[PDB]
């Protein structure tokens, strides 16, 4: 990975030393990008429900609530800052039958092995914390499992590296990791720069209906929604309806 500052460097250090799990996988991969494409074809609004426990609700109950509606779940497995775990990942992936994104700070191959062995269907990769060669190598490694990883971009330089290595599945955070805040203006700009054959997923804390169709008409394939659904989980039924 690169050398970073602040909590993010602590997390990268922690991730580098994270022990690998001895679990072996319990069910097939349920492809997240492919299910999004299927939902697009069928005109079903595609929502990744984003859970996390803490940042710099019961996770199983959340996952079961969202299962009938979400295109996938994002499950945070970073431990120190987000209070995530591998065991919770495992127990969600064994409890619901929709795709699971392992949302973490992946800086080595064994973390992708951990994702596969725990039941996750794909992993997050973050351009900002990796070199281009690392990103490419981790991209190919994930694809070895049948996982198209979800590539996180925060700015146009991140986008350009993602496209340079051939990414096919991108999440647009447009986030300053120092503040945890999303630049929604930049997000719209970046979405408008991504080629049509890349599955594109903005992260939204809140939405309004106007905003959802304006983004759909920019070609967005799915929406990953955090705060609104933690507050009001029932909103995902409205989104599907």
């Amino acid at each position: 990975p690169r050398y970073l500052k602040g909590w993010l460097e602590d997390v990268v250090q922690l991730s580098l030393r994270r022990p690998s799990v001895h679990a072996s996988r319990q069910r097939p991969i349920i492809s997240l990008n492919e299910r999004i494409l299927e939902f697009n074809k069928r005109n079903i609004t595609a929502i990744i429900a984003y859970y996390l426990r803490k940042s710099p609700r019961d996770p199983i109950e959340y996952a079961k609530y969202m299962e009938p509606y979400a295109v996938g779940l994002s499950i945070k497995t970073e431990e120190k800052y987000f209070d995530g775990s591998y065991e919770m990942l495992r127990k969600i992936a064994s409890s619901v039958s929709i795709p699971i994104l392992m949302n973490d700070f992946i800086v080595k191959e064994s973390q992708i092995d951990d994702a596969y062995n725990l039941g996750a269907d794909t992993v997050l990769l973050i351009v900002e914390i990796l070199t281009e060669r690392e990103l490419e190598s981790l991209l190919e490694y994930a694809r070895g499992y049948g996982m198209e990883p979800l590539i996180l971009i925060n700015d146009e330089n991140d986008l350009d590296i993602a496209l340079r290595i051939g990414a096919r599945f991108i999440t647009i955070y447009s986030m300053n990791f120092e503040t945890g805040e999303i630049n929604k203006e930049n997000q719209r700009k970046l979405i408008s720069m991504i080629p049509s054959n890349v599955v594109k997923v903005p992260l939204l804390d809140f939405f309004e209906p106007n905003e959802i169709e304006e983004l759909r008409k920019l070609g967005v394939n799915a929406f990953m929604i955090s705060s609104s659904l933690m507050r009001n989980p029932e909103k995902i039924k409205e989104l599907i309806e």
